[PDB]
């Protein structure tokens, strides 16, 4: 009855009685993803042990043999059945709107902490990750650098994830600040993307437990987020904000006296905690897939374990697309309109959501605190292809739909 | 090879001839209304053809006859191609929506002016026009009312078409105010704000007199409504410029300030302003002009281009950002739809790429918003992964009614 | 025993141990103590003076029963003003400050005349009056201070007065603050901030003489003002009015929204309030009248040329006050600080000042600084501070190397 | 040219010899206390001659120049009626008016955020008064110490202008209301010395490198010198409980450093423990009263003669304090009382009528902003009778009455 789905796959990859392994690599690369995918463990297990047996062509049995735990992903992959079908024409794009945004030299590297951020300005980064797990990089993809605020969006995501929209914003807002004291009408801080609430949904995440064993729980959540790729901690980042972090501890002692944080809180141990968060490492490449993570509904693609609830998800989107971008927020959610968080470390975490998970990295930011190359890459991104939040999929006029073959 | 007609025609029958209100009850089952403007030349032969009688029965041919000049538009509306396929299903849905609403007798009529304040509040309408021309109207749908603040987006898409984002914006920023009148560089903050609305009215058709000013809006306020109903209420406009205190003052306020284009003349920008706001709607007819916005500027039941893809996501933007006044930062996250109010009760929602609804019943809550349309809304997003920042493929027990099943 | 007369005491003063008074001689005394021989209040001498003038070709001699004669009408306040009991005794050497002071302001020639109407662009920016008015009549003037001018803002607190005086504190503040702002138009209880901004100005034009039409409005605060001024010069500009009217859509602005608001007393026509309010913006004074207007409020009410009750105490109180914190715009803050006087400012170039209980008076210059204050005048407000003891909180028995004109030696 | 001591004598003496009783009570009627600095020769010499009997209890012409010789000016300005307010037991007796009258206003809460201000009894009240001649009167509970509390932000601003000057001082504190937390102005400076975190950085200005334990002995041999000596104290509970609770004073410190409002060099910490301590500062109404008239008196304490501030600093304390010393009630004191002022949360109001009087009230009980009920009417009815408001005049002034005047 059904020709095997491994067996309509192997005469779709040959048409050529046999399939060399190179040539099998080749064509699963050319779909976007990665040999190291996780979901495809299996299969380039079974590659490896095979390969082993002589110093290496493949039969429709041997083939069958290789594929038959992974068939249905591989065969979305070969089938074009992914979100952006033709991926290596959008990696051209990709690449095209990285050396415009190279071109940009303006801005300055943040110096208000000596600890590394004596980093080159020239440094800059573009990685994309996929909701079906193709993924691309060009530039300087692989290189640690802090989150800084680009982790406000990631730990309230976790504090709704544990704790629900209701209970959590019984503490912070909802809404963008008005030209920004601290606190909005409730007194509340104004948003989660912003220090004060970022601080108060620090005292949220898994009280009781002490400080070690939270930043131990939010590393195991970061690392799911982000598919087991690299997550650390710059101990050095982490020592210069709590000896310059004159306006947070401000933040702290106001948000304490306006009894802002749930009963049992050490406020300033949760500053410290608060100064840790901020100094996780990542790199473009595993922040991609923690903003991707963002972009399928809580899953991660390269993975595919569901790691945050829709509502954690939804929620952040949200305030990321109003608040994410300090002072320049409804400019970008106006012209840009992607939930987006910038750090000043030179990182924007990028959400398009049901499409892919971007992370753009160059140091020197502009007066609003943005990264000059990365913005000007979002506006370029936006300019070309329709994934503006309030663009048509249907009458979108010059832009490039990458969703769509023809 | 075998023509798209008679694939269709297969498609119907199964029953060498096909009866006349068997393809009408399943034309009508897919959400078209009978009357669509795409569709005229089909209706029209069929009436032709049932006159000349020899029956009422449809064979291959006589079928082909009624249906060649719109065969796309019937293939896609047969085959469950268009944006939601189970359209009976949906409009279930809705009027359970609308019956909760119904029960939520909150709020107050506005009663600034006579004729708000004329309206009962028990009317209650919701009507509804999807990208693809799908219709379904329940409650007082066919009642005339202004349209108030909601005209506010409308004249907003029809100055960005005219102008360029970059134009318009030397007049009027770009973001919710978070508070007044003028934002850090003297210009309103967005067009949604009375303020806003004032500024950009006066940069519509710059040069001509007002009568010719408001008939350019009229003109284009038909296209948007497929030619639907658009009127006027000289009773409201009449009211509105005697009582606007607080508008005169925001007209010499922006002034003062240098705000208008060399050239305005503020009262008489004022007077249009007021003009504007008196346009009349029906549920029914503002819909189609919310579900032009949602499909990327084109009219859904007219196939026509009124406005530019870039007017549209504009205006939808600021909508989101700016369009449910004190409320519009919990309508944001909690609904996640481009919508706005008016001081008659109306609610104009998009839901993009998806459809156009109106919302309409009198009484205001507090910060001026339709009790029975916020409570509708609310409840639209809780049942369906409409929010704008829900996921299309995970979306836990929300209905997505894009899909089969 | 029984008495020598006061009038034979003072013929004796001023004759120098002689027989007889030339009468030039008597006047030229008298102008020395700062008052003029016009003053309202010597009216009957200086009417007495003249039927005396009038039997003799030339000039007269005064004996003991000749001055009695002119002099015993007033013989009380010329006895105040020669045995030196008016509020500054050395008048003369005061006034010699008064020009340093105006010189050397004069030299301040920065700033912009206002040009939002054509009236105000055409006043000369070297147009400089200084005049001076004290509690007990003293007048000085040094500039150009019989020109008329308008008194713009410096109309607010007079007919703030104006209200108080006859509606009371409490009624007055239902409708308008007692606060300066800071950083719009409405305070936290939804009135204007206070009466010496244009929104709360516009407020207290609305309490007076409600009932009443525009014109006899008009008339009732004209008749006020001259009553102030003690019947010196008060005037009209009806080009400055139109010009006010067809250009103020800031004013218009304010109107319309107190109307939103619901700031007026029940019953106003408030674009009628605001014709009220341009033209009480266009009165015209000289920097001589309004010193006279301003020594009334530096003296509680009365008006010192002619002793006649004007203001209630409670009136000037409230008035002094609010042009302590209020009255210089956003430069209020940095002038009750460092100058301690109240004063109020106007676009014209007017600077109507008070220092209480010793004198008032009126600074015209029409270039301003940024901030809507007459260059000159503040420079002038500055420098009488920096040389004498008149700060609102300087102390009158230890003020370090400041003058007191208050005092003798 | 008779002698101003006999001639004194004969003012005293309607015959030949003066009882000793009968000259200290026409003493005491001028409102000058037997223990005045200013008297002490007279009042040593005096008893000494009490102690050599002899005449008895009697004075004659040469006895009574022994005595008084030495204090002739002073007690010669009291005998014939020069002081500033001369019916001082009349003038007395309004102030025991006023008082009785504020003393059934019951109303207000005692501040409860630290212990040592929550077990003060509501019931306490106390009226103090000193002239700038050093006249004398109190009435309540006067010689119970309380903390000063923001009430010594104008004594330490006074500190900062007297040694630094007003130039100085104002590049770090604003001179204005602010009327809208903010913290800051538009010049990145807090509002006026008046409010917290102006009276931080005002804190931060004073003895710049001496060690805070010398800071603190030096403003405390400072206000010494404005009480003339009388009681100046410190409460180490108050300020342990300050330092304990002060979360928005923590905040502003952090943030003033944020926003680089200290003069350089500054150690933030340590000034907010010197900015709790100078709240913990102890004094009486008596004590404090003399204070306040040494700001009534243009700088000099009136029961010393002692120059103690710069007619500099007096000034600009008195002009703040108008404006801005109750704190959201300073538009309206100064509107209706029009007297410079300055209120504290332990109860204390400081009250200077200038070149008249200084004054402390204290009732602990606050009301909404943070003033206390009784000395609020207290201040209010003393304005109500006599025309000292600041805007009052001096020669016509209604149905108000003018103590400095005799009829
Ligand atoms: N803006 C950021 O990226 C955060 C920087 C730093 N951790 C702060 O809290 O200010
Ligand atoms: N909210 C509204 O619908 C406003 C309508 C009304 N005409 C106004 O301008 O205020
Ligand atoms: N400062 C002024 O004198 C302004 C007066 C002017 N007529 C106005 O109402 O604005
Ligand atoms: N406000 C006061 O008078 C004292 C309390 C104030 N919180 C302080 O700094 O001590």
């Amino acid at each position: 009855l059904l020709p095997s789905l491994e067996d309509l796959l192997f005469y779709t990859i040959a048409e050529q009685e046999k399939i060399p392994v190179h040539k099998f690599i080749t064509a699963l690369k050319s779909t976007g993803l990665r040999t190291s995918d996780p979901r495809l463990k299996e299969c380039m297990d079974m590659l490896r042990l095979t390969l082993q047996t002589t110093s290496v062509m493949l039969d429709k049995d041997l083939f069958k043999k290789c594929v038959q735990s992974n068939i249905v992903l591989l065969t979305q992959a070969f089938r074009r059945k992914f979100v952006i079908p033709d991926f290596m024409s959008f990696t051209s794009h990709i690449d095209e709107l990285y050396e415009s945004a190279k071109k940009q030299s303006g801005g300055k590297v943040a110096d208000y902490i000596p600890q590394l951020a004596k980093f080159s300005p020239d440094l800059w980064g573009v990685s994309v990750c996929t909701v079906d797990g193709q993924r691309h990089s060009t530039g300087d993809t692989k290189v640690p650098f802090c989150l800084q605020s680009c982790v406000k969006p990631l730990k309230y995501a976790i504090a709704v994830n544990d704790l629900g929209t209701e209970y959590v914003h019984r503490y912070v807002g909802k809404e963008p600040s008005g030209l920004r004291l601290f606190l909005n009408e409730d007194d509340k801080p104004h948003n989660p993307m912003v220090n004060a609430g970022a601080i108060v949904v620090t005292s949220l995440i898994k009280q009781g437990v002490n400080n070690a064993e939270k930043f131990d729980y939010v590393m195991q959540f970061l690392n799911k987020m982000a598919g087991n790729e690299y997550v650390g901690f710059s101990n050095a980042t982490f020592q210069s904000e709590r000896e310059s972090g004159d306006r947070n501890f401000a933040i702290g002692y106001y948000l304490k006296e306006k009894k802002c944080f749930p009963e049992g809180t050490d406020m300033v141990g949760i500053l410290d905690f608060y100064f840790q968060l901020c100094s996780i490492e990542v790199t473009c490449e595993s922040a991609s897939v923690m903003a991707a993570t963002l972009a399928n509904g809580g899953f991660c693609p390269i993975t595919g374990e569901r790691v945050l609830s829709p509502e954690a998800v939804r929620n952040t989107l949200s305030l990321m697309h109003s608040c994410g971008m300090w002072d320049f927020s409804g400019q970008f959610a106006f012209h840009v309109g992607l939930p987006a968080k910038s750090g000043v470390a030179g990182g924007i975490l990028l959400v398009v959501p049901n499409v892919m998970g971007m992370m753009c990295w160059s140091p020197p930011l502009d007066k609003m605190g943005n990264s000059v190359k990365g913005i000007h890459f979002c506006h370029d991104l936006v300019s070309l292809c329709n994934f503006h939040n309030y663009d048509n999929l249907r009458h979108f006029a010059k832009k490039l739909d990458p969703r769509r073959e023809g």
